């Protein structure tokens, strides 16, 4: 709830002089420009005397912190530069499944990529933006062709710049890629400056946004998919998108670890980056890869497929972004529940999914969404609970802690602090009743026309919960799912704005595993 | 009212230099900062002056007490400490009961453990703030093991916390103990500053805050119950929250005393202590263990077993924190009888009750409720009654004397701060009111749901002729019917969504009601 005037005047208070960089503001460090102040949530860092936190805590600093320190340079230790190796037979069984053909040892010196020989897997360091020692290991391992991430610590603390450091302050571009591979063969060729997000296409964290203040174009390269674009159009809305840059996926514009391999030029595929930021009114030129794409990836025009709903599949077809949709049912069939099953299976796939349930003691409902990820019921399975565990956190989850404050402007708000600090593309909100707190009918059109306005927005797609329907709110919904009952119910939808299509299908809900199924 | 700022207009009114503290502000005594003044209710206290008394006290102290004697001295005099104990059977007899086996005799001389021969109980002495003689004394004893805790003077007065001369004034870190023979397992081991609860997880009085104030960082560590979690975060909130942590109860979490006998490590433990304040939005990080703790206690999902009302028990069952619940019926039937007897096995086993009964003439409600402690008839048993007076000034209960909905709420509020009240009851609602019956039953119902959330405080409002819009607004109900045979219907539950009815026979020789 602080304004960027705010942090200016509050500046201005102290008398500091700044200057109103991209998106943080600069000035000098009282504790060249070395303090950084985020335009939103103010969260305060120092290029030199590296100070960080909230900006309550800024502002009782001007009145008058962590080492995550963790056995990782043992397996450092352990592990063997790839460059570095007088083997023939490992190194070139290495390349194979990891893709690196084309890839030449002088490129893994400059960015020290390491081999780990126990699990033949790959290690990209991050170090600190001090010059200190290693902050974490990334691995990845090839299991048949697939890669699996796994990182220490918790996907969740894992804020990588990968090539931070090699990056000098005389570079005015930048091309960030999904993966850490693709960005070692870009560099290779172009180049150019190369950088790598935290956790791919899920986030980038705010933290992350001083160090990459200083480059005036940037020039996003995120996948091979409508996906990527659209999580790169996202990510662009943090940092002005007048000065970013974006290359749509297409045939011909493969993915940079893909593209050298392949044989096709890459800088002519870094010369058609088109901006994100445009007029009210454009041309056909800034949309001639879109149209091309979607004429190509039929199946990718429209969301995710979910992996435990073949039938609600087969109706709703996807999970898009922006549409906002309403779910009501009569009580007593858990459909707070049932929506639990929806967002789960849809987090596990890569979407950074919110809970703001409400009157449901959230602490409650993460019993009942665990237990749907272990498939089954945890209460026999208490022994191997702390497996479960580790696995549950590294999803994009994050619940809402309401105490006292229901107030429409409160919950929205923090929603959109959410979006900006986690990168939130999902929202759920069980109770609307609760947040309320003729008027009860006037009120609940206000409130779902407001969650309408956020959709659109912020692009966060929204499902909302309705407790005992609204004939207003079906103009305002994209789409509506009513969960009948007559323990097994039926869902019928009777609104798809996306194609039209209802349906009805029965579903058969067995208690024992707190998850949904269909015979 | 107090509103945190007119005390330091107040102080500015003198120009005491003062400085804002965690929750008690901090001057220099007018009779280095030593003036200690709450931030609400402004008990303040000297740290050298020793002198304390009201807000409205302090404002007559710039214009222009007790001593707490006891017989307490010959009890001390009567105990032998039990590291200068050369027995041997004596001794190992005592250990095993109090589960001192690996209790070493070194923490004992430090914290001047000693035990008394009558009755083969522990003794704790409390010291006083300015290093003077003894102030009271704290006895544990074992039976079967089980401990029966009896102190000198009442426990309405107990405010020692155990290890305070012992703690420095270059100590950082503190972790309180809900007993005293976890503080002294916890001090073996770790070396950080310990301190205990007057009376475990009962409350914390405002008196004992001003000597806490130094800490920068508190780890909770109250028990190895979702009971002991709850009451954590209650007492944090006292405190400024921001600047304490929890240890959550678990089957790997157990409490100091036994970790240290299980041979568990501790201080792993003490590494684990999760913040009690967050954001608006948090991750599962912040979970794991609750969840954890609510999936392997699934009966400690509920509130606190009734020992009095089996069938009322199978129904709503349990009494959790911050849900309100409304109860009405029939005139005639002695429904506040009935309520009276609802707190009184509550109050019994650890729950702080505040009664604001209205209209009533609480003094004649507190015969019924004795008679209810007693479990019959008091008129005939008028000289076994002092007895009964001792057992009746220990329990957790405070009273409500006398109209306006503001006025009664800030006293709640008040109450809750001064002595953690945990349970309001209120017996008439419209006396507290001194289509507009409607609209103003409606607000005053809101009003109390506005304040059993924010406070986490439950409520159970009585209802003299129920209303449509307060079943919205109330979480449970409870219908007392009449067809001295009468049944309790329930038809809404906010945690379980189970309803039932079962009869009730109320017995006036006992003043109790029973079911056969």
């Amino acid at each position: 709830p602080v304004t960027a005037t705010e942090i200016r005047q509050y500046l201005r208070g102290h008398g500091i002089p700044f200057q109103d960089g991209h998106s943080c503001l600069r000035a000098l460090s009282p504790f060249s420009f070395s303090l950084f102040i985020d335009k939103t949530t103010g969260h305060f860092l120092c290029m030199t005397s590296l100070a960080e936190g909230s900006w309550e805590d800024f502002q009782a600093s001007v009145e008058g912190e962590f080492e995550d320190s963790e056995e990782v340079r043992r397996i450092w230790n352990r592990a063997i530069p790839l460059w570095e190796l007088p083997d023939q037979e490992e190194v070139q069984l290495a390349d194979t499944m990891f893709g690196l053909t084309k890839v030449t040892d002088d490129t893994l010196k400059r960015f020290s990529v390491r081999y780990l020989r126990p699990a033949r897997s790959l290690v990209f360091p991050w170090f600190s933006p001090g010059g200190s020692g290693l902050r974490g290991l990334k691995l990845l391992e090839a299991k048949c062709v697939s890669y699996e991430e796994t990182t220490i610590p918790r996907p969740s603390a894992y804020h990588n710049l990968f090539g931070l450091p090699l990056i000098s302050r005389r570079d005015a571009e930048v091309v960030l890629t999904s993966r850490e591979l693709d960005s070692l063969a870009l560099n290779q060729s172009t180049g150019l400056p190369t950088l790598t997000l935290p956790r791919g296409t899920t986030c980038l964290p705010p933290a992350l946004l001083p160090y990459l203040e200083q480059f005036r174009r940037i020039v996003f390269w995120l996948g091979d998919d409508l996906r990527s674009l659209e999580a790169a159009k996202l990510f662009a809305r943090k940092l002005n998108p007048k000065r970013c840059f974006l290359v749509r996926p297409g045939d011909q514009q493969p993915r940079p670890l893909e593209a050298l391999n392949g044989g096709f030029n890459l800088s002519r595929i870094l010369r058609t980056a088109l901006p994100a930021w445009h007029k009210s009114i454009v041309s056909f030129r800034q949309l001639r890869e879109e149209v091309l794409g979607e004429l190509s990836n039929v199946e990718q025009a429209a969301g995710l497929r979910w992996s435990r709903f073949p039938d609600l599949n087969r109706i709703l077809k996807g999970h898009r972004k922006g549409e906002l949709t309403v779910f009501t049912g009569p009580t007593g069939s858990g459909k707070t529940t049932f929506i639990s099953e929806y967002a789960l299976d849809l987090c596990s796939q890569g979407v950074n999914t919110l809970w703001g349930s409400f009157e449901i003691s959230n602490v409650r409902l993460a019993r009942v969404m665990l237990t749907q990820f272990a498939e089954g019921r945890l209460e026999d399975q208490l022994d191997k609970y702390d497996h479960w565990a580790d696995r549950f956190e590294d999803l994009p989850l994050y619940f809402m802690t309401f105490h006292g404050q229901q107030s429409i402007r409160t919950v929205i708000d923090t929603m959109q602090h959410a979006v900006y600090v986690y990168d939130i593309c999902h929202v759920i909100i069980d109770n609307l009743q609760f947040m309320m707190g003729t008027d009860r009918i006037a009120a609940q059109d206000y409130i779902i026309g407001v969650f309408r306005k956020f959709a659109t927005d912020n692009n966060c797609h929204v499902t909302l919960v309705i407790h005992p329907g609204s004939a207003k709110a079906s103009q305002e919904a994209d789409n509506v799912l009513i969960l009948q009952d007559r323990g097994k119910r039926y869902l019928q939808v009777s609104k798809n704005r996306f194609d039209g299509d209802v349906g009805v299908f029965p579903l058969e809900f067995n208690k024992n595993s707190l998850t949904f199924s269909i015979p």
